[PDB]
RNA sequence: AAAAA
RNA sequence: AAAAA
RNA sequence: AAAAA
RNA sequence: AAAAA
């Protein structure tokens, strides 16, 4: 004899979907950060950074000579190599943006696919200038410019969508991937910012749609997971910097400010504070003039008539010769060195070899965090050194972190609600800061939350 | 056969002062700062401060119940004894604010002085709440009171972490010496004034013998951050989320009258009713409101007592969450604040999971202060607490604060207070770099030991 | 048309079993450790421990009138419910060593349990001591003693090995559970240590021989899998502590020495140095009581005629008068308290609470370390404060860890060749440490190295 | 009508001494030690040392090329053009060791005064290896050298990480100044004589004016671990293994000749034949040999030359690396020390998987040194090597043994030296604890100041 | 770098 | 959490 | 708390 | 990497 259990509705299931996460670089250190989003057949890059470090510990920095095998034995850049165990076609490289933790490894790997790279128009001008930079015949990839809040149709079953997000460099994105089967969510080297001083508010409207349409995996930075609270705006670092620069009854008494030159936002706030101090702000450094010069001709920032580009090493150096025969009281040199690169102007100024001379009393502004690097803090101490016993006083840390803080990614996974979750731009230690943040919010270990090492693919089947 | 010359000097003439800089406490450690300030045989004593570790480290806190030589073998308390061995009468006691570690030993100690105690408004207010006996004398940032023929005292208005603080000059006829302590320089404060760098500078070129100023931050590199720094932050974490109607608990200085006015404005900014809880949020922020140093909004509410604080809560409890802002004592996990009894759940308010809790405050680094945290964290996150900590600015002055203050007041001699040795090596490291010598215009005291500056 | 790829010799299969590696505490914290080992449908628990600081963050302590939910949802100890969800039932309880991060559970979780506890002999000891000592009625497990080097039938498929090693406690066993598919071993709460002072010397060549035999695989700890080189001797403890009683000027001052009641070689060490300079060793403490004089009763330790032991307030107390009226130079008190516990002597001393005072010269010698816990560098804070006040020399750290380093583990995976590793007794970040080791090692995470959170089940079957 | 009394002293009397302690170098920061001690118008300068971190701040070493001047304005070196200011004349230099932190400027300094150099056998010939001029006086410790009709220098044994260490006393007719730096108290050594306590406590009793001594370590708890409880730790990694034939290089200090000792030691015990490798390996240790302090087994090689030593390196790789224990140059990752170039591959030694890297040595903790050391271990172990750290002990005296030595000598005056201002305030709180107070009998100099101690 | 009732 | 020419 | 060739 | 009575 026999009684009934009760019944159960069984869901349709339209489409199938096979995802692969790929974790290739930047999932077990800083840096090299390069991940594959693979859609059934169909594969999608995401980032191709460099890890600087790895380069520095050898007595022989070259990094342009060097070709990319060398550079993943080094690594410096990700091992790639794997991809050819991936079942799948390389369709389009994203960059998510323009600074070299994302696209530093580009001339190096990105030739030997047959794909265009995807990016944002500031970031697509950097990487067109770079790759313009190597004169090794010589393929280039087409580059497609798309804005935060486009989409791009890369297959009848692949659409790639970015929205706009903030971070220590103007115009970076999460990414998208929208499958048969739901959306792919890339967030990496990002951060909440509801008072930013360039870009546009976060997009929390379309995060929250996302959640509600349904994610089936995100990939997202456990970087500061482990900081707690939320991640200062960048409004901050802009009044700690005004007031350093303004705050101070030792007015005339010549001041250098270096700071990275990829932060945009940064460098604006410098010369608009320059603009409010009587000083002539002048950007001396290649690099300077790279990144502000391009965010300038393409109108991501403003500057003022009497702002000052320097480049070339002798026009730099009389560059200075002037300042320093004219009043230093009179400029706002902002200048590249921040790390005590060998090499940068501030490098050089500190060690003389320049017709700039730091005096008793002088301040330099390190608007920039030290990296936790023995090679870099190394050459941060040597530089700082050198500028103290020359008398200067130094101002430092005078910066807001460009990641995402602990409740940052509480608030982002509450929003997407993805169905996996995978972090990613860190070490083992940076992810198990993750890893306990997210089973707080529901999730499970191996379940709907999986630590990937470099090499290591992710098989998700949805239905 | 051999020959040089000299010329030797008249003894002619073309009243000599003598000053006395008497480390009394805080000179070895944090909290009972105490300094003597002595001109020929009359002195001015300059505050008189608790150290709370001390006490904490004794599971028998009653600080009411002991008497001054107690405190003092705990210590805890400055030890004043000394001063029966220094050659002058004490003619004033000067507060250059309210907080403990300034006025937390003037129960115990300066009941012993025929002196009256000179303060700012705010501070006599706190005094005079506190005793439950010396005359009290309130004095304004910006005027000067005689205290003696050749003694006469000024205040000079500055900025820190509680309110109408002020550096004080000791005016004699060899010159001033200037006390700086408990202090930050900030353009943009968020309550009071900005410090008075004109005078300041004025004060150095009449003629400054000694300053005796604070060594607390001058190992931190750069320049203190503006209140209106925190002010920001807070609001960034105040308004700022994707989760508005959760329940969010502020908890903060109950002395530090900037950060709560910041804190109930932005309850008004975000749809909820403040609700200030505890005894000393109602005795601080009361004092401060009566006195006409803050405004508080009419919805504004106050409850000091345990069970109108426990009724509050259970009316918050069954009203929602959402609809108010609780501003309570506890940021330092103190047993028997506010915060730490909801942490254990002997309250009508209970945490749940989601639950904002806002530390606007540092963890003060003592390892007992360090465990009561660990504990009250662990419990709040237990409960599925998030929470938001140092959402807070520094109350104290950094190295080029320091560096920008000798090259203003340009005194013949400096004395590093308020810290252990470790931040007067600090602080004189920055000195060496100005141009003053250890030893010699640079001075590095012990608690119990007097410093002799005379005439040239 | 067909041509042949060659064959594949096909291996047999003469027993299939189903393991199961249940992670009950322990896995994500300190101190409550419990691992479960499933063969088929059989269940070998490990261990049943607590972690101290979840209950010293209660103002309430009490730890005994609570009953064993309270303490788990404090935790405290391990979360036992989940065995309800486990397919097999217990058939014994070992306990590795008698220490409370193994057995300090064991009153409150193992009488739920229809199964015997089997221990050492040292530890059978402990734990009959302790289960004698809540009198709440009444269930008691029979405890069998099992010594290192013997074996024991459970089941017509399950035996148990115990395997000598060393560690901050006396008798200290790695075990073996044997299954017809071969060997799971279990390691935490070691220690390579090739000159003890008391116990025997690891038994390297079982421990290969198992390798070779086949070893499915391996729970270890990963306490301080993060820490450089190899763990430093026992013997290395023994001749600091010998350097500082022996090698002073100032010898007739007053010593007083503390250290853990369980660390039997410590104190061992002690009570002969103790010997050699002319002092009567006198042990004071109920714990010293407990543990010593257990590990003389069983002969585990030689004690000379003229050592005290005082277990009660008025024993001591009054020890402490005499010792006090006939000068401290001719006494070494060794004492429990050094982690400035509430009650214990040393914490009483402190406060004045006893004849015994504290002056000016007097030597406080801690041999052991500060456990990185804020509520116990409190403890310690406190205790050193008022001892310091009073004059006292603090000679702190005089120990040596009980546990092994990262070379240690690298020389235990190279002997035992387990098929499959798993890390325990740790956090996740000491998780991470020991993984990155084992990648070293060969292992693959994921594959056939295992990252498990509280309440995991890890499923293995072997062919 | 009042009256009161008091009795005068008599102007009777029932030669004077004057003593100079001027802090040159080694006071401010850790190497570039050099002392000067004045009697009236004589003067010992003890020590002359150099700072090799702010030489390696310039990638442009060659500390040859540099005369002292510009050494000076990097230093580097201490700087002795105060000693034109000093009323005195330079009688003697004594150097206590002859390790680079008290030798390593008597090549630019030294040959300015004209005085003797006086320093142990050892001490003696690495000065006179390194010279490639003063008289240079070997005396050895318990003996003494007259100076002056007032003045003895007595040489007292200790111990530190090199061999031939002694603490000097200075006799004058008021007393001794007794200084002790770079040292460590010892009761087993393994190398040389247990310090001697009993001549401590007699000139304890005879009267010490002053003590200079090192403040390195005297912020450590307890008392130095012996160089036994380093060669005991040695042993268990060396010989304590169950992977023996895997091949296994140590890294040292050259001029530890105590632990290469033990290491070649070992290497006997453990059937591998000990090549010590490096220049300065063969300077420190070939001399140390020749002068009879350590002996060696008859199958120990040693190669100075880079040609020698990658020809060694050949030798060894191709007859198996289990076979050799090489004692080498680079435990702190210098560019161009033979295990720094070993792990650039440019060496015919080549790291594979499981070879064992012992570092016998502690990370030096400055930036410089601490990258240095972490371009080196990266590289070895991304070829595979396994890396044993901190095998090793200190050579520097801890709080207790600061204690003991305070309270064996007495001195009426302390002064803290090589170190910073930090540890010398960590050595101030334990002298406070002494009965010393700052300022007073306790004095913390900063380089470039004269302390003046007259008679009572 | 502060208390808490 | 970044380079630099 | 030290260098290295 | 441990308790304590």
């Amino acid at each position: 004899h026999h009684h009934s259990s009760g019944l159960v509705p069984r869901g349709s299931h339209m489409a199938s979907t096979e995802i692969g996460i790929i974790a290739v670089g930047g999932y077990n250190e800083m840096g090299r950060n390069m991940t594959a989003i693979r859609v059934n057949e169909d594969i999608i890059i995401i980032d191709m950074g460099i890890r600087l470090d790895r380069v520095q510990i050898h007595e022989d920095v070259d990094t342009d000579r060097m070709h990319s095998l060398e550079l993943i034995e080094m690594g410096a850049i990700p091992d790639d190599t794997i991809m050819n165990e991936v079942n799948g076609n390389v369709r389009a490289i994203v960059c998510t943006h323009g600074a070299l933790d994302h696209i530093g490894a580009i001339p190096k790997l990105a030739h030997r696919y047959a794909a265009p790279i995807i990016a944002t128009p500031y970031t697509t001008a950097l990487i067109k200038h770079q790759i313009d930079s190597e004169r090794k015949f010589g393929v280039k990839n087409n580059i497609v410019a798309l804005k935060a809040g486009e989409t791009l149709e890369i297959t009848k079953d692949i659409t790639i969508e970015f929205i706009n997000t903030q971070h220590s460099i103007i115009d970076t994105v999460f990414v998208a991937i929208h499958t048969p089967s739901g959306a792919v969510v890339y967030a990496c080297d990002f951060k909440f910012d509801r008072t930013p001083t360039l870009g546009e508010v976060p997009d929390f409207d379309r995060l929250k749609e996302l959640g509600k349409e349904g994610v089936i995996a995100l990939i997202t930075e456990s970087t500061n997971a482990g900081r707690n609270g939320k991640t200062p705006s960048e409004l901050i670092a802009h009044m700690m910097l005004k007031d350093v620069l303004l705050g101070t009854e030792e007015s005339a008494v010549g001041m250098i400010v270096t700071t990275f030159a990829s932060h945009i936002a940064r460098v604006n706030s410098i010369v608009q504070f320059a603009q409010e101090m009587g000083r002539i702000p002048v950007l001396l450094g290649r690099s300077m003039e790279r990144y502000v010069g391009t965010a300038y001709q393409l109108g991501y920032i403003d500057l003022p008539e009497n702002v000052e580009i320097y480049g070339s090493r002798r026009d730099i150096d009389n560059a200075l010769k002037k300042i320093m025969e004219a009043g230093k009281d009179k400029y706002l040199p902002v200048m590249t060195g921040h790390q005590g690169e060998p090499g940068a102007v501030l490098g050089r100024i500190a060690n003389g070899e320049t017709p700039f001379k730091v005096e008793t009393g002088d301040r330099i502004i390190f608007s920039a965090n030290v990296i936790p690097n023995p090679m870099t803090q190394a050459n941060r101490y040597a530089l700082e050194t050198k500028l103290k016993m020359k008398g200067a006083r130094i101002y430092d840390n005078v910066h807001v972190s460009g990641h995402a803080y602990r409740e940052d990614h509480w608030e982002l996974l509450r929003m997407l609600k993805p169905e996996h979750v995978i972090p990613a731009h860190g070490t083992i230690q940076m992810h198990s800061e993750y890893i306990q943040m997210a089973e707080d919010a529901g999730y499970s270990l191996g379940d709907t939350l999986h630590l990937l090492r470099n090499g290591e693919e992710l098989y998700i089947e949805e239905d």
